[PDB]
DNA sequence: AGGGTGGGTAGGGTGGGTTTTTTT
């Protein structure tokens, strides 16, 4: 390199090293030998034959399955019912309690506003009594006035655990039990406490409503519907949102109520034809609001001395945040001391000052009367620093203080369950992500330390990767964490940040339809009989992105789901007839042909979120001895999911004790991995309705023959993608091999600790596949398992063979490649030929192989081929 | 689009080191 600048000549040498680094990739090229007398046969026969529902799923709509007919007998049973139910102590109780609400003085405008109008707003400003006494106030209403039998409410609850803990709180304010044929019950899925048939009031999450849509899409026998919680603007919650606003024509006789929470309910508001809205107090003890400014002046903190809408909106905010930098700053002077401001504009971005947060707790629990204390945190980083921030002073050391880490890895199941450790007197600070914000309540919160920023998902819409990055925390949530002071008594709220940003705070977090892959959605759309995808999309409130819905219809239309003319579905039947992702969907259906349903069935409900793992408080090492004990030499993390589950299920034919020592001992939940049984029960009772299987068992040997062999299942695993495949390259490295990944998209990217193949340097193959891409400092791979080449080659895609100065070469979409003998890739492209023709004609029209006719059974031949290669 | 057996008598603003919350 004669000439060439500096940073030139890096990129000269880079361009020297990266060719030698190619070219030895190249030389490589795998192996794939398929020889021996397989040639021989399989050629023969290649010659010969060429010459010559499930009832709305599983009966999750059961409540659904009615056409209301009222009738005044029961209509006299429930007013007389109520007058008997109107003498009880716990009853009188209750209603006292209920009284003690805002909501109750406003029930007579509430209850006559929604019997005489269509379309209803309810700003619930929680906290409120909205969601826990307006179908009381409703059905209540209706029972007093002789029509109560016509009576049917169903509500729809963002999170599951909202729904069935509203469900109990409203069963329990009525003196009555939650379901067995009481007024108020619940259904999510897999598990449902169902009420009365009429009269009743039942709560369910959305996505219960939208599994209706493919059974009744007036929705009969539904009088009243309400939708809760509808600021949080959830994906599921915005699309039956719109759907019943275009139902609101077909049934004049239907009450749809929406309740958001005084902030944009003016926009719900003004969606629905300018519907009237009506405005709950509310009730929240005083609470004060400190800021950055006011904690650093307070405590006297002395530190250390240390395309997207939203991001394209934050970059400029960005720059009229300098703008309005200097300005505040000298206002700053002129209210407080010069120290905290110097230290004002000398702390740090990108990071929350967990030392400031450690002083103010410490301040808290000296100084301040008793009460827990709730901090908020981006992630799982800042919790784990903060804790050791904490534990390594002597006077947290003692028994007088309990310190709790929440966190979705963070075994919260043996969390909820505690008050045996210490009495009263001690400081139950809670360290906790936005977790205890939006579900999880101990609710004996008095002081709240809002974290600066929190983790939030920004889906890419042109290099097609889901993003995730800490941005400031939303109004509407900073908002929420200010309301977690909770009914105790008067509380504190902690924000650490400055009086500017709060100026400078969007109102509202983003709509998930803005941040999310939209394939289900697509499917679903396609499937309700909704006509156009992008046209309802449009309907849709805040449209999303056209580049977003047009690579979307790009990729069901790779995946042969929808027509290349226009939406229809010659597989997407099948695939929306599952509640999963659509390639989870293909997944399970070559797992349902070839004869290994088990295990196809526990990697589809691992991979449709939920994975079944714990990680408690500060010991993450054992984890992952664990979990890579359990993944043995598979290298693979589903087929790692696949061994607990069997040691699970090995464990619990044993005993009970066995059981909790298994979950004990490799960090498991025996809570998500039941939820993950009943998942395979419901992925095994589609396919048994759509006629793939012979039984409704996962583990029946007719669908089981061949479930307990690596080849196959990885071969399954492999298929069920078809793309997201990632190469394995080998460098010399630091004397030593190192992992070095590839996309052919993203470019170089890495695997997370999180899986299992982190660390790894003795691999079969040189080709891995994942589900999970995700951007955070580097492209990220949450789950992958590798694959031999010869499964990749029946399934990845088109294939072509050409060789320059080297063997015959076969590459599947073109950029990977393995030489190999030419006369045997020609003949494994006809028999893929022949593969994709019965795969086709066994997917429009499904069966059961019954082997072994081999009339059209050569799939154990693909099968024997898959079961011989080498390293 | 990358390495230390390119060198550091080019430089480090060129770039090479971590786990969020949810439902069907
Ligand atoms: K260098
Ligand atoms: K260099």
């Amino acid at each position: 390199p004669g000439h060439l600048k500096g940073r030139e000549i890096g990129l000269w040498y880079a361009k020297k090293q990266g060719q030698k680094n190619k070219e030895a990739e190249r030389q490589e090229r795998a192996v794939v030998h398929m020889d021996e007398r397989r040639e021989e046969q399989i050629v023969q026969l290649l010659h010969s034959v060429q010459t010559k529902t499930e009832a709305y799923i599983d009966r999750d709509s059961e409540y659904l399955l009615q056409e209301n007919e009222p009738d005044a007998t029961l209509d006299q049973q429930l007013l007389e019912d109520l007058q008997k139910k109107k003498t009880d102590l716990r009853y009188i109780e209750m209603q006292r309690f209920r009284e003690k609400l805002p909501s109750y003085g406003m029930q007579k405008e509430l209850v006559n506003m929604i019997d005489n109008h269509q379309v209803t707003v309810i700003s619930g400003e929680t906290g409120c009594g909205k969601t826990t006494q307006v179908t009381q106030f409703i059905l209540d209403n209706y029972i007093e006035r002789g029509k109560g039998s016509a009576c049917r409410i169903v509500c729809t609850q963002p999170r599951r655990i909202s729904a069935i803990s509203v469900a109990e709180r409203v069963a329990a304010e009525r003196a009555e039990s939650c379901g067995n044929g009481n007024s108020t019950g619940y259904q999510i899925r897999l598990q449902s406490r169902l009420p009365r048939k009429q009269g009743s009031i039942l709560y369910c999450t959305t996505g219960i409503i939208l599994q209706w849509l493919q059974s009744d899409p007036h929705l009969s026998s539904v009088s009243h519907i309400v939708l809760d919680e509808i600021h949080e603007r959830n994906l599921q919650s915005d699309v039956l949102m719109t759907v019943v606003k275009d139902l609101l024509s077909y049934r004049p006789d239907l009450k749809v109520v929406l309740m958001s929470a005084t902030l944009n309910a003016e926009k719900f508001s003004e969606y629905f034809g300018n519907c009237p809205m009506i405005h709950i107090p509310g009730f929240t003890f005083p609470v004060v609001e400190y800021l950055l400014e006011d904690i650093i002046e307070k405590i006297r903190y002395v530190p250390e001395q240390k395309g997207h809408v939203n991001r394209q909106e934050k970059y400029y905010y960005e720059a009229i945040y300098k703008e309005r930098w200097p300005g505040y700053l000298r206002e700053l002077r002129q209210r407080y001391s010069a120290s905290t401001v110097d230290v004002v504009e000398m702390m740090d971005d990108e990071k929350v000052d967990l030392n400031l947060i450690a002083a103010l707790i410490r301040y808290i629990v000296l100084e301040e009367e008793d009460g827990a204390i709730l901090v908020f945190l981006p992630g799982w980083d800042n919790i784990s620093t903060l804790h050791d921030l904490l534990m390594s002073q002597v006077m947290f050391k003692s028994d007088k203080f309990i310190i709790i880490p929440l966190h979705s890895l963070m075994p919260t199941v043996n969390q909820t369950q505690v008050f045996k450790r210490t009495p009263p007197g001690v400081r139950k600070i809670v360290i906790a992500t936005n977790i205890a914000e939006t579900s999880i309540t101990i609710d004996d919160v008095v002081y709240v330390i809002d974290g600066g920023k929190i983790k939030e998902t920004h889906f890419d819409t042109q290099n097609n990767i889901s993003t995730m990055s800490a941005e400031w925390v939303s109004k509407a949530n900073a908002k929420q964490r200010k309301g977690r002071a909770g009914r105790v008594q008067p509380g504190h709220c902690y924000h650490l940040y400055n009086s500017l940003r709060a100026s400078l705070l969007d109102d509202y977090q983003l709509p998930e339809i803005l941040r999310t892959p939209l394939e289900e959605l697509c499917l679903q759309i396609k499937i309700l009989r909704l006509g156009g995808i992008a046209h309802f999309l449009s309907r849709l409130m805040d449209p999303p992105s056209n580049e977003a819905v047009l690579l979307s219809i790009k990729h069901l239309m790779e995946l042969n789901a929808l027509d290349k003319q226009e939406e229809l579905t010659p597989l997407g039947v099948h695939l929306a007839r599952l509640p999963v992702e659509p390639h989870i969907g293909k997944m399970i259906l070559f797992g349902a042909l070839f004869c290994c349903l088990d295990p196809v069935l526990t990697i589809a409900a691992s991979l449709s979120f939920k994975d079944p793992f714990v990680i408690p408080l500060g010991k993450e090492k054992v984890a992952d001895a664990r979990r890579k004990e359990l993944a043995a030499a598979t290298a693979s993390d589903h087929l790692t999911v696949v061994n607990a589950f069997k040691g699970w299920e090995k464990a619990k034919q044993r005993g009970f004790r066995y059981e909790k020592d298994y979950c004990w001992e490799y960090f498991l939940s025996s809570n998500t991995l039941q939820m993950l049984h009943n998942m395979k029960g419901q992925f095994a009772e589609h396919l048994l309705g759509a006629g793939f299987v012979s039984s409704r068992n996962p583990q029946d040997p007719e669908s089981n023959i061949n479930s307990d062999n690596e080849k196959i299942i990885k071969a399954v695993i492999c298929a069920g993608l078809y793309p997201k495949v990632a190469k394995i390259r080998l460098n010399l490295g630091k004397k030593r091999k190192m992992v070095k990944v590839y996309t052919k998209t993203d470019g170089v990217v890495a695997i997370h600790p999180k899986s299992v193949n982190v660390e790894q340097t003795e691999f079969n193959y040189n080709w891995l596949i994942y589900h999970l891409k995700m951007r955070t400092s580097s492209i990220y791979l949450y789950d992958c398992t590798e694959v031999s080449p010869y499964c990749l080659l029946f399934f990845g895609g088109d294939i072509s063979i050409q060789k320059d100065n080297d063997q015959e070469t076969i590459a599947v979409d073109e950029w990977i490649i393995f030489q190999s003998p030419a006369r045997i890739a020609h003949l494994v492209k006809e028999l893929r030929k022949e593969l994709d023709i019965l795969l086709q004609e066994k997917i429009e029209s499904p069966h059961p192989v019954d082997w072994k006719d081999t009339k059209s059974r050569d799939c154990a031949v693909l099968s024997a081929i898959i079961d011989l290669i080498k390293t």
